[PDB]
């Protein structure tokens, strides 16, 4: 399984790093796959390069 | 938040709520961010449509 | 420029060839790109593949 | 519905809020999607990690 | 490394998995990774779901 | 043809170059496909930004 996410700009190293190893395991576990199999990508999106109904993340 | 998992087809209908539930939860609590904003989107591959070492997922 | 849109089941032909146009002139004038190295992909997911919060895109 | 666009890095911010708007309403009036349910992502490749051809983008 | 390929519906099983094994290699070489490291995913589009300049690649 | 490969932070713009280079071939004699019509993007990964198995690509 690869996962990628796509989350704003902002959190802490050890944030992200929680980030990795939750979803790993909630993929894992759903899946009955073997966690050595799983892989996942986070992509960070500057506040101004995510658009929500038209408007800007950041405002 | 927004999440893609590529997994290989053949998983059930509720096997692949249940990771949709799960992921969602895992992103939710690791960023702190309300689950209502988290978005997942499963894509199946055709066991002939992923390579691995080169290799069909499938042999 | 090259956009990939998810959008759920369910709509007609004409509507994604409609879709296909609209948003690749909004990109063309957006940035002053030439519309012929605008590149559009439509992905479409099962409601059973889009999560929303938790709960599935159907219910 | 959720856009994820890629373009090249070189664009002002005014520009990319303005492609963000624009893309925004082009999908929201396709597919008479209300405009709050649309999410898009802007993605910047630096010039030299797109290529076209074979070429790099910058050359 | 992980490369997701898209590509127009109709090509042959022996077509795709020759595109996954010679893209494999492509990357192993290319970067000096080992090949059992690269993962390849091929997407198919409908003809009617990729767009250039603005018309549909079917016609 | 549209490719994009997701790569760890590192390589030098030699080696990204080769990659788009190699990648575009192996992609447009695989499928007898014109070279002028693959596109290929590349995007890096920070190494704590990529997990495999639940660990961190750094650690």
């Amino acid at each position: 399984p690869i996962a990628q996410i796509h989350i704003l700009e902002g959190r802490s190293d050890e944030q992200k790093e929680t980030l990795i190893r939750e979803v790993s395991e909630a993929i894992s576990r759903s899946l009955d796959a073997p966690l050595t199999s799983v892989r996942v990508i986070i992509t960070e999106m500057a506040k101004g390069h995510f658009g929500i109904g038209g408007e800007l993340a950041s405002k």
